[PDB]
């Protein structure tokens, strides 16, 4: 038995070489993750073909060793920003991967703000499954949060200082049902920098615009209050925020506010998780229990080269539902610098404390098969990128975000 | 000796089959026109490769016999709206061809307003020649005259009644110097229909916006005055107008106002050519002499099936320069219904009256080689589409606009 | 749920347009046959991708309406000579399809005897599954039965009169286990015509060569005796014969002798089935019972246009095993001219007489889904091509050979 | 002005990535050589497109740094064995490049003797120019000198010890007239090793077979006599010989015998050049004058690393005409180990002694533009590979054979 990625790399014809290389790098990772999760073979085939047609052509050039060909500058390494494997208790794991759609010539004068890649990707996703990509929220939030090509090109003197000119990021939720639902992120840093406004008063103003235009109830009050305070900006890198929404029926879609932060103690972490105490209840408590566990399990150890932790880098997503007024957080703990060995051990011990034997097995399976550099290289710091904790009435919701192109950093 | 189109169709690899079919149909036409003009062989190769990479992928599906696959509705037949061969006295002929960039899925829910094709085409043209496609005017006139995908998708109830939802048209001026300069048309029918404004007060308001933003002097006063009158709207189909501009340095670029018209006598034709008398001088006179000659030479004859001329369909371009206040007209006489034999004979007799022996030879050469249905079928009404008369201090400027996909209508 | 053929035609990139058209035509047929048989979804994907990579590029040009582009002349219409669905009692149905591998330029001076297509196909099949295509028998029978390109090109004056210059035919047995085992046919008509020998004394001499070179026991004596008689040549078209062998381990492979025939009564049919009585036993009897049933069930009816049966066209395969001395026949009844309605009704009544309810359901399913012209057009004579009867100790073995490109003949 | 290789790499679509990489590596070299020679632009385009369609797909995988993917073993580095630029006095320079056509899977069980690549290449060359590739001599010498796939696969125990299993090598003579005439080499090492015969008695026996079959007079007597002696085998590596012939009209084609040799003094060199004195006249004298000049100009110097010359490696081609009995030699001096600086200086001083100013300029132009490692790296030993001296009644005929993939060895 050949596995779908091998057989497909053998038979498939690729428009470009960089697509072939991105395939050789990721398709193993994605396919092994999907197969260890428990996907059916035809779903592996469908999602790998989606990746081959829709995604890979909208990843950008492949990094040669000196990364000379990569003209679309970014602080993150090229490729999918992450590939995620969800872990709940009772509900089945799901594979995801978010990608900043980069065009083949983005960063160059021909496509200096990469306007088409995300739209080409949305188009391919809609064509491979008609009626699966609803652009009702995309089309409302695009003029408010995102900058078209023309604006960014005539408002260039205003943004040419920005390093990462990202304006939209697509997160595809590859489902066990072969349905690849999309999820678009809009970082308004470009738009705010052009209009000289703030991320808060633009993100949330657009959210309220969509509220009144739809009648859907997206209560952003808690989040605006918190993110508008002083001691939050004290640590918050508000310029690394973005608004996320599911490209679905706005009634059944969700909106999420995201921001980064460099905290030093669990009190600031609870500040972000809780929105300054404005969010409480049993779920906040039971969630921060696990956040604290993983905090003092991961950030309690040595970094490579014997360096010291200046601070703890975190990220946070607050999800607001359409029919409710609830806001639910999701805290990222960044481990780009940690030992993949230490991160994996922490994840495993957490899962065991939760009683998740099946999930530790799945985790180590994906680890050894898709990410061989954790077992081969005892000082690897490339596979794991973030770990995300969220708590729902179902129970915990942990989410290990790995780098699929970790084979490129080794 | 194989000629470039044959050899290229033999060696070239095409992404899609429709590209191969469009090649088989057009590349003969374009290459024969370029070769009869007097292009060099390498320029033929360069322009045919431009067509193969930039253009053909942004033409749309190829019409099967029932035209079942063509989802992007249009009153014109699919393919390039026209392929033009210029004819002056002293300056060398030039090949052109304007195309409404259609995506492979335009008209379908995945790309219901065809937003990407023109941008993809502009991108390819800029990448094949960096710094040859200046988007200074494109980026200013895009929000004013053209509708992005999102707007058109949420403002759909306002435009879903329109048959031709064209919003941008690219005219590539393939030059003897291998340089393929672009030229973008913006028909604001979508934008005006959404904003419930008029083509006049939107086109010219955008022109004045660009004036004040640039300092370049585009005197639109004559054209606004005329096109705002009553007896002009009496005949004018103002909903078939568009603003044209060369995607170049705005200093060296030109802006052109276009409108259609169904006139019955040469007095209305002089109304449009002259802007109600506001334009005069030796050039207007010497130009309308030739317009009258060709009028009573072409519209003086029988239509196929023995039908009668309800009226004479014309189009008109008024060009406004950046450094001057001059406006120069260019009158189209539509011959979509006439006998290609009669149209060719009229063109030939005109050229002979002008003393253009070389040009009648070139014309008949292109006719017999690229358009064999004029000699084979004595009742052909498909090759020729329009003839355009303009008069400059150089002399006359006649321009025969043929349909390259005339092989598809036979 | 999109079915594999639709989704694959949506995502897959095709080297050539003719591959896209062959896909649109066959992949529905093949996929519907495989799905009605009961194949798993991933096996459908694997086999359709095999068809897309290995087979389709080695089918030849796609027939336009006038079939102008088809330079490789053949009495059969272009495309797969047949697509077969096996029907046994107890063992699961299997899909097959034999194709004369035609190159993209076969019949033209560049590839006037189509030498590469079959080898390219064998190569692709071996690369998509290493060690699945054993060329031990192919490499022994190639010089004996088949003509290389050079020989056929210098021995051209000797064969240029032949209409069908076929020299090798590949029958792929797409298995429910995703394994696509090959099966090569060698019609020695070219070789015999060059060497001025007879099909009998070349086919069987090569078989004996392989016997002595291998030690495997392929008893051809019965078949040589019969096919060398006089009254068999009376009806036999010995020039339509070929030697078949499974490209596998010669120990586990089988060899088959094939010949056509135009008989008029069941006595000549029993002559061919029995090898002039030399083959007998319970199986021959029980097999000719069914041959007679289907004979007087199909050839007992009207042809289109009210024409009369000059004679009954049949074909016959005698399989010889490696470890045994048994020879087992397989009689084809050609129905290219009959009513697809009559043929389907006969097949259904036969299956019912055998008690094969599941198989009549599968048959009508494949009929209505893959071959809609049998239900739409009540006078269709294109879907069905042959029906093949063989009898093994398992029971009967009927095999309905349909034309997949029947959509092209309607 | 973009030059053809840049523009073509920008617009062209490549089936495979390795084709793109081979393009990036060679097309600069080939195009710069053709442009420095003085080719027209359209001829550059034609030949680069020939390379893109016919050749590049039949070069094999592209060498990654560890050359892990290269399964077709060879003592030479992958890519074109050489790219040649001819230099005469009076006749215009010509570009050539010989390539061992390697399939994408050659060396692996799927194509273990690489039988198709050369045939695919011949087919493409014949299709891009019908009637330009005459296979009259190819089809006669193929069974005699070359081993089909089947023979080599069943006669594997006899050849599996050979390192380089080359059996046919195509040398394309890209002409200023855009005509790419082919030239096929047959090294009978495989055939001789299978039939346990000698290269002499097989090559020359096949030549005599073609003589009697054609009536063309290819007098091989001198060459058979010499190559059959004892003191020639003393130095000759007869296992590195091959028979060459132009794939043209056998009347106008030429046959050439090739052999390698490791000589130590100019007396053995004159032995090979002269066929043991059997060849004489003014031309032999005037040719060996130049051979001696270049011998003591190149082999008179230091090797890298301060190593010593065990012996001088040479190669020799004796051309036999169809209508005459003349045999004309062509002596290769191998400089794979020498300093590209020393080799270039020797070539330049030779040309100057001949009065070839234009040619030294062309040579240094090709050097600095196509082979930058001779000027950048003062210890480069990769660009130049061989230098070939032949003398015709026109005058000298020197031929500098460079490695185009020298960019891969740096």
């Amino acid at each position: 038995s050949p596995s779908p990625w091998d057989f497909l790399g053998r038979v498939l014809q690729f428009q470009h070489g960089d697509h072939k290389r991105w395939w050789d790098v990721l398709a193993p990772v994605f396919g092994i993750s999907m197969a260890s999760i428990g996907y059916k073979l035809d779903v592996q085939y469908r999602h790998l073909l989606v990746l081959y047609d829709a995604v890979i052509p909208n990843m950008g050039p492949f990094p040669n060793s000196n990364a000379s060909n990569i003209t679309w500058t970014s602080p993150f390494p090229p490729g999918p920003l992450e590939a995620s494997v969800n872990y709940q208790a009772g509900e089945s794991s799901m594979f995801r991967f978010t990608i900043e759609p980069v065009g083949p010539h983005a960063g160059t004068p021909a496509d200096p703000v990469n306007e088409l890649a995300a739209k080409q990707l949305m188009q391919r996703l809609g064509q491979l499954q008609p009626g699966g990509v609803d652009s009702t929220m995309f089309d409302h939030f695009y003029p408010l949060l995102c900058v078209d090509g023309p604006e960014a090109r005539r408002q260039w003197d205003s943004i040419a200082h920005i390093y990462h000119k990202c304006h939209t990021v697509t997160a595809l939720d590859m489902q066990r049902s072969a349905a690849c639902t999309l999820k678009t992120y809009f970082p308004p840093l470009l738009r705010s920098t052009i209009m000289n406004t703030s991320m808060v008063d633009i993100m949330f103003d657009a959210v309220e615009s969509f509220r009144k235009q739809s009648g859907l109830y997206f209560d952003y009050t808690k989040i605006k209050e918190f993110m508008s305070e002083e001691k939050t900006h004290e640590t918050m890198m508000v310029d690394r925020s973005y608004l996320s929404f599911d490209c679905l029926d706005p009634a059944k879609s969700r909106i999420k506010i995201y921001t980064e932060a460099k905290v030093k103690t669990l009190e600031e972490a609870y500040s972000f998780w809780s929105l300054g105490g404005r969010l409480s209840g049993p779920e906040i408590d039971y969630g921060f229990k696990i956040v604290s566990q993983m905090w003092d399990a991961i950030y309690s150890k040595e970094l490579p080269g014997g360096k010291q932790r200046e601070n703890n880098h975190i990220q946070i997503n607050w999800e607001m539902s359409a029919k409710d007024s609830s806001v639910a957080p999701k805290l990222y703990l960044t481990v780009i610098e940690d030992y993949d060995a230490y991160v994996s051990s922490a994840i495993v011990d957490l899962f065991t404390g939760l009683g998740w034997a099946a999930h530790v097995q799945t985790h180590k399976k994906i680890e050894k098969e898709a990410y061989p550099m954790c077992d081969a290289n005892p000082q690897s710091t490339h596979a794991y990128v973030w770990i995300s904790l969220a708590y729902k009435k179902t129970g915990p919701y942990i989410t290990v975000y790995t780098n699929p192109g970790a084979s490129i950093l080794e």
